């Protein structure tokens, strides 16, 4: 039916930059952006900034954040499936991140860093497993595009974007997130509770260079990659 591709990378690697060039390349391509502005002003579907709360006190707010982060993603991705506009000779749905990074990169890292205790960690995974059982098949990936950039490039791009909440993030934290992505998507040694992911095709794009100069080659590689799926 709808081909589903998720775009993965470190904080400020360039996912929104990349996402913003995709719709102009095929009118059959849709994008589900990550709801980060919604994490900064919590309201029902002004309020709490839950991203900021986590970063200011991660031992307190990581479980709450991670749980709300993932659910709001699921809601958003589901909304665009059943979201009418599909009917196209070749529909492709791009997800900015996935329930698998949420758990295997981000939540895992905070647990491993003592920001979630055993109880919190057990509840999260239990919730995440159940959520996948219900809405898992719907959201299964046909491919991953990994936007690879050094932690140091990312640190700099955090500065460039100037999002208030992310300005205090240390290189160390970005390095941990770097190595988890490399383990999952480069070496493919990170094991998950979802077997199909081990054979899912992966496109790796080195995005350390200037977006203007790399744009044309990246477009070629994305089209080339989609045609093999
Ligand atoms: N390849 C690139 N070359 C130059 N600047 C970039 C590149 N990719 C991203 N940026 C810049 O880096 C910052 C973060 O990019 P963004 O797309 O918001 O990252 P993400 O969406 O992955 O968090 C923004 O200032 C953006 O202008
Ligand atoms: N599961 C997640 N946990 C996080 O902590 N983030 C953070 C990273 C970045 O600072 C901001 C926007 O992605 O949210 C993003 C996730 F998807
Ligand atoms: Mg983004």
């Amino acid at each position: 039916r709808i081909k589903k591709i998720s775009i993965e990378g470190n904080i400020a690697a360039g996912k929104s930059t990349f996402v913003n060039i995709l719709k102009q390349l095929c009118e059959d391509w849709e994008v589900v952006p990550e709801p980060v502005a919604r994490w900064c002003n919590v309201q029902s579907t002004n309020g709490g900034n839950v991203l900021q709360m986590m970063y200011e006190k991660p031992e307190r707010w990581s479980f709450t954040f991670q749980t709300y982060a993932c659910l709001s993603r699921i809601r958003a991705q589901l909304a665009s499936l059943n979201g009418k506009l599909k009917d196209a000779e070749k529909p492709v749905l791009f997800f900015e991140r996935s329930v698998y990074s949420d758990r295997y990169i981000f939540a895992s890292n905070l647990y491993e860093s003592e920001c979630m205790n055993e109880t919190e960690w057990t509840i999260y995974q239990d919730w995440h497993d159940w959520m996948n059982n219900q809405f898992g098949q719907s959201l299964e990936l046909d491919g991953i595009i990994y936007l690879q950039a050094t932690p140091e490039t990312c640190l700099h791009r955090i500065y460039l974007r100037g999002r208030n909440e992310e300005q205090g993030i240390p290189l160390e934290y970005l390095e941990k997130l770097h190595y988890k992505h490399e383990s999952w998507l480069l070496h493919r040694t990170l094991k998950t509770n979802f077997d199909y992911l081990q054979e899912v095709p992966i496109l790796t794009l080195d995005v350390n260079e200037d977006f203007k100069d790399k744009y044309e080659s990246l477009v070629e590689k994305v089209k080339e990659f989609l045609s093999t799926l």
